[PDB]
């Protein structure tokens, strides 16, 4: 019955519409992880945009890894996020802050530190750094009171996110980040309470997704999965039976809004043979569930007719289509995504796409 046109709300969030801006890291933030201006016209540039989820923003130097992404774990990072937040508020639009730990997916010349994971395991091929690319480095299995830190970095960068006036936040959990390093059997190789039978894999998401609600609430607080196919090097061998359960502990824990992230056989972001669990998650997340990944928009509505999500995040057309809900309204074709400057520092191919 819903259309993309249609509104939608996340918890308190009032979208116009139900086409989403997926999280698209770019590496316009300075070296110091602080959001520059130019990411204030970018998002601004976007706000038709029922809901625009950021960029990944750190939650802490050990998390954060990628060149020139952006954090939010200090108050300057806070106050250089304001402006930008407000722009988007000026124009009707709404922003969550995806919160983010990196894990193994790190490179110690840009974090200082180790890369750190549920265990002491390797990322296939190189890695960004500001010195360019450099083989990946085996992280270590994060004990007691490394969690208890990194749930304080959660908890602080949910807050923060909130103080710098968002909407909300979307955890991250996904993409072969720490969280999906926990949660698939193809990374989590503990032998505690973290690793083992899935109930014990989604503890760790569960533990951040309970200090993140008690910070900014439940009705604030989205997720991100990826549940299929490998990412980064991140496989679970039965999909099924850990992402399944996760969803519906989501779902228990009063969790807003699920967003997930599925490649398919042909798909063009990564592919895979792993079944879409899309349909048998619908069933247990009854809140807003939001998709991703190589819809069009013919095959968005028909997701939306059938019943499958109730919205759809999209990802490369927002990077080129900064008025993507008026160029699907309107029949206007999508201009294509230049993926020489996904990541480059210029404003060139990152401000410089035009609206109809
Ligand atoms: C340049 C670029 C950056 C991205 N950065 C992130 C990110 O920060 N967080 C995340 O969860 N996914 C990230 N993704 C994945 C997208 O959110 C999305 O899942 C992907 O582009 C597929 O959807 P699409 O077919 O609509 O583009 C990124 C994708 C691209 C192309």
């Amino acid at each position: 019955m819903p259309t993309l046109f249609d509104p939608i709300d996340f918890g308190p969030i009032h979208a116009k519409n139900r086409i989403v801006m997926s999280p698209l890291t770019r590496g316009r933030a300075d070296k110091e992880a602080v959001p520059a201006p130019i990411m204030a016209e970018y998002y601004a540039q976007r706000a038709s945009a029922g809901l625009i989820i950021t960029e990944a923003t750190g939650i802490s130097r050990e998390g954060l890894g990628w060149p020139f992404a952006p954090g939010i774990w200090s108050d300057a990072q806070v106050e250089a996020w304001k402006p930008i937040v407000a722009g988007v508020h000026a124009k009707g639009g709404k922003i969550v802050c995806q919160l983010w730990h990196m894990g193994r997916m790190v490179h110690s010349s840009v974090t200082g530190t180790q890369p750190v994971s549920s265990s002491a395991t390797t990322a296939p091929g190189e890695v960004h750094t500001y010195e360019g690319k450099k083989p990946f480095e085996q992280a270590r299995a994060i004990d007691a009171a490394d969690i208890s830190r990194i749930l304080n970095d959660y908890e602080n960068a949910a807050r923060n996110a909130i103080r710098a006036g968002f909407d909300g936040v979307q955890i991250h959990a996904a993409n072969g980040y720490l969280i999906d390093e926990f949660l698939r059997n193809g990374t989590n190789h503990r032998t505690d309470e973290y690793g083992g039978v899935p109930e014990n894999r989604i503890r760790f998401l569960k533990e951040v997704t309970e200090r993140v609600i008690a910070a900014i609430g439940a009705d604030r607080t989205g997720v991100r999965l990826s549940p299929n196919g490998d990412t980064q090097g991140c496989i679970d061998s039965a999909p099924e039976t850990v992402f399944v359960p996760a969803a519906k502990l989501l779902q228990d824990l009063g969790v807003a809004w699920l967003e997930l992230r599925e490649p398919g056989p042909n798909g063009t972001f990564g592919k895979t043979d792993q079944p879409k669990l899309s349909p048998q998650i619908r069933k247990v997340f009854l809140r807003p569930l939001v998709l991703n990944q190589d819809y069009t928009f013919e095959a968005a509505q028909t997701a939306l007719a059938e019943g499958k999500a109730d919205a759809i995040a999209f990802g490369r057309k927002f990077i080129s289509n900064p008025d993507l809900p008026e160029r699907f309204a309107r029949g206007i074709a999508l201009q294509p995504d230049d993926m020489k400057t996904w990541y480059s520092q210029g404003p060139e191919g990152y401000t410089d796409y035009p609206s109809a």
